[PDB]
């Protein structure tokens, strides 16, 4: 029914056998066979499948509402998988601002393969439809985006991917399944970095695929197969177990995100705020048409690196740390520690200031986050 | 010093923190930094880098005499991060039985992204220095390979690759490196599907690259980062672990293979038996110049299907499984399970007869593996 | 500061050594030394004590304002640790409806070492006052009991325990730290079933221990290390990690208990119901003065077994299983599952009816639990 | 059939419901019932019973050839639950030099109980029948005991316990189900640290239990249900896993503790060396009868505290770590570590001198392992 029952009683998390009200973890690579071929409950070799990554597939495609999920080692390994559905000379479109490792395998792997990427502002859909050749094959968008949580309308993206015949794929990490679906709104492919809010305890590296599509699927499959990127069984159990309190953290670091965001809109040491929750923000109305809450990302500018040092040296409960999607605070400084190979005019003239700082919000109690920030911002 | 010790104090795998005489699990995805870049101990993203992986890594590169250790999340993957160093145009020479999966990989992956395969009788070397065009850029053997234990001069391969500019990779599964070090032997990257014998116990599904180039674990490093095909901790520390009996399991093997072969060769239900320690064997010298041991891997021919089946029913001890390298002896018959999708004709003028079976020796007692295949080949 | 953010900062639950924002799985038994006697970290054995397992009792140790904790490998562990404080001719005093494995434990086990047990309705302390003996050396209370939910005034008997020189204990099982702090109103030892809502997610059992007492902390650490009911390392982890959400779950099994009790009171098929929220309930002011919260056990009365039944299968999202405190809602039978050993005139005469039924409020959609059990209710 | 193939077929280590050739970690607290007490496998909750602990609770009955197995959370929570199967009042016979934890247990907490305790030279089984008292209940030895491995004969014991009326215990850590079976010589209940050699892997702290006497197992079964001493899944599968390669390590470990043996009675910087494999060593003749191989603990004397503290400094392959039967060989000095508490002129009449060296022989090279301990006592 509502979305916290369909967090625990959806999919298949139990064990038909014992009763066992977990997923047993399969620590296994092989399974007997009775007779050549005749396989007890369709497992034969843990790469191709196993018991408890089939948990947590099934657990993600029907939080996505779609029919097949998948389970890969890692948030990037899902994108190399999802990108290796296309063949040399074809071409992809992303969001100009895409997460860095995908702009990295993209660009700097997958080029080296004959793949042909163009990164494009699709906060105006217009640009894809400029943007679109002969040999596009794949449009791929993150909303929002990091680390200015730039905001794409999904369902138009799904109308011109379905137009123009491209594969669309959403990199829904920053939202999740429980406040955007991508897939209801026509898109082919949803993932994830399960490895943030839906492992939620910074403790797996993991990355998830839902699609509706059975071909693709299919496709998936053979993919995940040959070239073996796949979810073990220990960090497959610990995602079906952190996604059990999706809903109650995704909440908890919503009230908290509207409160600070209350703050430094406030705060005099703080200029710009970059979330799609500001009605000032860009696509604000598309953002609320396509999910029904709010990412925990949140950029804001501060004076100058000096400033965002010592801001993050102030706070108490704001954590040094990369990723985000924690049960802990996290803080960073991005033109420090994810950008900092771009040319510093570039990253000015990009928004990326020596001063804009990220947070990640967790699950602390809301007016310890407020109060502790704001008394670290007092300090400037 | 010997290897056995080897075995034991080789590579890091103690806490230099709390002393603890294991590698602790480090279920983690990211590490506080005191100062914005300043990282405690190297560490900042389990993707990049994870402690429990490091170990492992440490431990293959130990093992292989390398410098430079990376842990996947299987074989295939491994496989595929090490193919991902060419570019589309460039050429890679393969054994022409090379395991099904490398080939399916190669030939239904990678070719879509101008990857050109040619599969290469390398039993002799000189079809390899035929078959190099202008755009090779690498080898790729295994040595035994299967089901058949092809063997293949590594050294010979090596100088054959430093000569033309090729990237030499040797598949080293079969043979672990407690028998056969292809780094010693001038090639410049070894892999294992540490699915087998390496973790040896059926519970891990697991890929390990060592290699003593730089600059080619520089490229290494960047794949994996980038597509993120890594091993998860728990299967890095059961890695480990299983790693620690790896010689004693092999030395129990070897007995067994032995007294097998005895046997089967002994066997009036028994026609072709295909290990490289039999003297009659394609480059059984060449195999004892370049190991100092055997492979557990054993196939032998009976009559045809029937036979096959009725072999496999009449065993207490032998289990009927996908994989190797297990503690268990597993068997199995590639015409029907992992060669079926090839025509029998093709299959026959292969060699991969219906009634042929492939055993992995596991580590139960040498006489009762011996009188239980006995026992059953009676009853055909 | 609050609540919410003392479950994710307090205790030790990082890295010193890597900076792993988690706890890393020491699967460890022993420890190098560097001279005989010089312990790197303060470790030497894991029985005597593990990095994991020291993790989780700082935590318990902090969430309860106490000093020292203790971790073990079940409740009863815990329990029996405890009682272990006492010697043979002692006498213990218990609430009269005490947890049935604490009475099994008890009355058949350590009545056979010289222990005398008195239960005693200590919903009115001035029971404990008549009860106490010369003998008398140790007061065990929970509240709320189990399945009646009566209530005792803590601070009340942590001033009897003290002037008569007994060691006071609470269960805190049913409310957790997040509610109700047994320490801060003078008991000496507080102690929990963690196999319910401290891990929360029906995957670990444990028990845990809290104390503020120097020489009684010297005495459970000596007894632990003798008797040896230690948790494991895995179990270690997943407690730290499933008390992150403790607050979150918690708050939200209170809004559905709210909303469940005033549909059961407003049902015509439920008699009586028992919840210390309820304001006719004996000692509910008692319960609001030492509590700031209510646990998710709730018992309330249909009209027969057979009704009781019906109401179970009738249901969708409340499962038929032993324990409580998971993320899933729990439903069962007292009469039928933990109390059937005793003759039906004796449950009668205690509250334990045919019609009896017991849940434990999970984490699904507070609308989804209340329209699920009234519909349910309703086909009776 | 052979003991080999025993370790790999014995129990039941695989899943009957997926096929999976390694048993299934069950992380979990409780199992759904389809109907109010039918149990789908029989479990119902994870302190009662656990797939993961039944599973090594059968190999342990398997491999000491009784009924039932028990698994605990440590060795010293095993000999704990055994013990209370006795009374206050009671009266059980160890011999003198039991393991110190074993002491600690029934002379500091189960005295208090009222449990007497007798400690008897076992070495001569008529020492046993002197020491029987009306009370006495209970027979408790190890053989070899720690560190100078005396033996006691198994057989007389079983034979005179049956005729008093006791209960027997046989503490079989040092030998292993391998070398040993107490439960084939008469003896009641046959217990172990898995901790040392049945894990073997220095990463697990497990107790285990095993009998053929049904009314023993209804008792124990009830002990450990009501005290709560059990292990968990995890450490429960990671035993399964060690005991795999039980045998083959112990192989290694007699012929690497044969060949130092040797090298210790020639080397002129060693006096006095106590195992049982040495002819002149008491009861070499009893031992011989009732193992069939050897444990690989040995104690050997050098002059002084100054010599032993050289030993461990100058050796390469002997760690310095409390605990036995790793796959590394470890190295204690026991007048230093273990019985530093006992006035050294008691030590020394005891034969614990101050030059008393014990090692626990691993699996390293055997060549390896004897030229290291003797270039170190060459620097002597
Ligand atoms: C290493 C990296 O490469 C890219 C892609 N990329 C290439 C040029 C360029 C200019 C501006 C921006 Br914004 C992104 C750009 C993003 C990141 C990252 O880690 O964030
Ligand atoms: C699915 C598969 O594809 C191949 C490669 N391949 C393609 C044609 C062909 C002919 C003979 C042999 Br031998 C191998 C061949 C091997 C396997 C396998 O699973 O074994
Ligand atoms: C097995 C069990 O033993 C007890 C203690 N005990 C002994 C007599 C008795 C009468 C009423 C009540 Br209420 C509890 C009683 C409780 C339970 C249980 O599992 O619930
Ligand atoms: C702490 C400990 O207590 C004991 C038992 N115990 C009591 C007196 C005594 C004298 C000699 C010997 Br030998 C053992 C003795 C053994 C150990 C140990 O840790 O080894
Ligand atoms: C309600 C419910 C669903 C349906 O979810 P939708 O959001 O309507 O697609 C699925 N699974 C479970 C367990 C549910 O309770
Ligand atoms: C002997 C030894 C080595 C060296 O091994 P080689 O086979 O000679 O390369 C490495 N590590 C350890 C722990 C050793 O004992
Ligand atoms: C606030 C806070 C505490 C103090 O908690 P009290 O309930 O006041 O005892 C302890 N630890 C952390 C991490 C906190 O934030
Ligand atoms: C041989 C065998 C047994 C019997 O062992 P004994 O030592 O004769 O009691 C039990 N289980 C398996 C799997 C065996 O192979
Ligand atoms: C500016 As528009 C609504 O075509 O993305
Ligand atoms: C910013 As990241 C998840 O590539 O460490
Ligand atoms: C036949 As040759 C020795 O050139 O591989
Ligand atoms: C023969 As296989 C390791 O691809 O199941
Ligand atoms: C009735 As009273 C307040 O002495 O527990
Ligand atoms: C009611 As129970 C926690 O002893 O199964
Ligand atoms: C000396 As005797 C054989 O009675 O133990
Ligand atoms: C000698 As010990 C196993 O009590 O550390
Ligand atoms: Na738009
Ligand atoms: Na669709
Ligand atoms: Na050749
Ligand atoms: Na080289
Ligand atoms: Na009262
Ligand atoms: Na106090
Ligand atoms: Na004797
Ligand atoms: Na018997």
């Amino acid at each position: 029914s509502n979305k916290k029952t369909k967090l625990i009683h959806g999919g298949h998390t139990t064990d038909d056998y014992t009763g066992a009200v977990t997923t047993p973890i399969y620590q296994t690579s092989t399974y007997l066979q009775d007779d050549i071929g005749d396989l007890r409950q369709g497992y034969e070799y843990s790469r191709t499948a196993n018991p408890t990554r089939s948990s947590v597939e099934s657990v993600i495609a029907t939080l996505e509402n779609g029919k097949h999920g998948f389970a890969f080692s890692s948030g990037v390994a899902a994108i190399s998988a999802v990108v290796m559905l296309l063949d040399k000379g074809d071409h992809i479109i992303l969001n100009s601002d895409v997460y860095g490792g995908t702009a990295r395998a993209l660009t700097k792997v997958f080029t080296r393969f004959g793949i042909e990427v163009d990164f494009v502002d699709t906060t105006h859909t217009d640009s894809i439809v400029q943007a679109i050749r002969p040999t596009t094959k794949m449009l791929f968008i993150e909303t929002p985006s990091n680390p200015l949580l730039r905001v794409t309308d999904i369902k138009k993206s799904a109308e011109i991917a379905k137009e123009h015949g491209l594969i669309s794929v959403v990199d829904n990490t920053f939202m999740t399944p429980y406040y955007q679906n991508p897939l209801d709104l026509g898109i082919d492919i949803v993932l994830h970095s399960a490895t943030k809010y839906l492992g939620g305890h910074s403790d797996v590296v993991a990355g998830l695929v839902a699609t509706s599509d059975d071909k693709l699927a299919e496709r998936l499959a053979f993919i995940s197969n040959s070239t073996g990127g796949i979810l073990g069984p220990q960090d497959s159990y610990l995602l079906v177990r952190g996604i059990k309190t999706l809903g109650l953290r995704m909440e908890q670091i919503n009230r908290s995100v509207i409160e600070i965001i209350k703050m430094l809109q406030a705060h005099p040491a703080v200029q710009q705020v970059f979330h799609p929750s500001i009605e000032s923000h860009l696509n604000h109305d598309v953002h609320m048409a396509q999910a029904d809450g709010h990412t925990g990302v949140i950029a804001f500018e501060v004076k100058n690196t000096e400033s965002a040092k010592q801001l993050i040296k102030a706070t108490s409960y704001y954590t040094l740390a990369e990723s985000l999607g924690a049960v802990e605070s996290l803080i960073s400084v991005p033109a420090l520690m994810t950008h900092a190979s771009i040319p510093a005019d570039i990253r000015a003239k990009e928004g990326i200031t020596d001063g804009l700082v990220r947070i990640s919000v967790g699950i602390e109690d809301t007016e310890d986050l407020v109060d502790d920030l704001k008394q670290a911002l007092d300090t400037l």
